[PDB]
């Protein structure tokens, strides 16, 4: 009776059911995030994660500061840990990095995968909407022509969005992709979304129909606030900005690869550096917008500050809620919005670290739904998320669409709108 830093207790699946309500064991799943949200990448026929894991992709054993993550998501030593993934061998690397890392109580659960999975008397749960936020495997399967789950469409276009950065697609991209710039979509002059007379354009030109399932990412570039354009560097927030903009317009399949282009590097698949054509299509196919519901003018917006079903949510950095800067080189006016409801998007206007891995994907969902509620941020209300002029926002409000939640919004105008008419109250400092 030894620690064995090699050498790891299995518990079974009876032990692990009686456990399941435990508030002193934390059930990890080592597995990618995409399978955690519910992607069957074995072929399982119930796909998700055991009812109140947590999400620590073993991928990340190469990250340095891997145990901070841990501590993070508040897993402690005194804490009972199990673990699971698709096999037990798949645990044992993450169980020694524990044990290494003073946990004494580590368990491997072995039969998640097919006993777990395959009886419903086993509870799971899983990303309602989890098909919109893809894995690199299934878009390395939709290019290459296989057969790929929660996929039923003949017409697919790979996107691969920049904000006036075109090196950012011209030094590596998926095969075969094409780029779009955020100007296509969005109007230097307000930061909203274009009229639908030129989205209605844009999107011919850029080869999109109604009925095409499109395929947007971006590639993280580390921003700089020191530089006039940080935005050209954070392009996957530009992609799930676009992807809200298509949503908006009406393009009925819009999916989101997960953690951008870093997943398709990670995955090693081939990278290509062609300067692609643009196919064009001569009719969109649906009137724009097809789902107005999604966006939020300030009109709207200033009646849901008085309503009590509703809420505007702020997803801008902490120096901007207080006044301290704007959080962006081309706005003056620091403030904030009275009666927003804040949710911290992270370090500045180009990161999303409280919404996003290390690696770029989004957040354990729980983790983002948990916090949300502590601040009164819940389906069950009209939620329109914003921040300078829409990326963050439009981030948050992907997250959220993902949950399933029924009423949820981009107020595109931001703090950039409401701060630009001097009549607009706004509040500073520390709250
Ligand atoms: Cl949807
Ligand atoms: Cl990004
Ligand atoms: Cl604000
Ligand atoms: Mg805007």
């Amino acid at each position: 009776k030894h620690k064995n830093m090699y050498d790891h207790t299995e518990i079974t699946t009876d032990s692990l059911l009686a456990l399941l309500g435990s508030e002193k064991v934390k059930i990890i799943d080592v597995r990618s995030a995409d399978a955690y949200n519910g992607w069957r990448m074995r072929g399982e026929v119930r796909g998700g994660h055991i009812k109140g894991a947590k999400s620590l992709p073993a991928k990340w054993l190469t990250d340095p500061e891997w145990l901070n993550i841990v501590r993070f998501k508040q897993i402690r030593p005194e804490d009972a840990i199990v673990l699971y993934g698709y096999t037990p061998e798949e645990c044992e690397q993450t169980a020694t990095r524990f044990k290494e890392n003073g946990y004494n109580n580590v368990s491997v659960f072995h039969r998640f995968h097919p006993d777990w999975t395959g009886n419903d008397a086993f509870p799971m749960d899983r990303l309602e909407q989890y098909n919109r936020l893809v894995p690199a495997e299934w878009v390395n399967g939709l290019i290459s022509g296989e057969e790929i789950p929660e996929y039923d469409n003949d017409t697919f276009i790979v996107c691969h969005a920049h904000y006036r950065n075109r090196d950012a697609y011209l030094s590596g991209h998926i095969p075969g992709a094409t780029d779009m710039d955020t100007l296509a979509l969005e109007s230097p002059e307000t930061w909203n979304r274009r009229t639908p007379e030129e989205l209605k354009k844009a999107l011919e030109e850029h080869g999109i129909t109604a009925s095409t399932t499109v395929v947007l990412y971006g590639k993280f570039m580390h921003p700089d606030n020191a530089d006039e354009f940080p935005g050209s560097a954070a392009g996957h927030i530009g992609a799930i900005r676009l992807a809200f903009i298509m949503m908006y317009a009406g393009v009925e399949d819009v999916r989101v690869l997960n953690g951008g282009y870093q997943s398709w590097t990670d995955a090693g698949f081939a990278i290509s550096k062609d300067d692609v054509p643009k196919t064009t299509v001569p009719e969109f196919g649906a009137p724009i917008p097809s789902r107005p519901e999604f966006a939020v003018d300030i009109d709207e917006a200033k009646e849901m500050l008085q309503s009590e079903d509703s809420d505007l949510v702020c997803v801008r950095s902490y120096p901007e809620y207080i006044g301290e800067v704007s959080g962006y080189n081309y706005i003056k006016k620091k403030g904030r919005i009275p009666g927003a409801i804040f949710a911290e998007c992270g370090s500045d206007a180009y990161h999303m670290e409280n919404y996003r891995n290390h690696d770029h994907t989004t957040r354990e969902y729980h983790e983002i739904e948990d916090i949300w509620a502590k601040s009164g941020i819940i389906p069950k209300k009209h939620l329109a998320f914003y921040c300078g002029t829409g990326w963050r926002g439009s981030e948050a409000w992907f997250n959220a669409l993902l949950m399933g939640w029924p009423r949820v919004s981009v107020y595109d105008g931001g703090w950039f709108e409401w701060s630009n008419d001097p009549e607009n109250p706004y509040e500073t400092g520390v709250p």
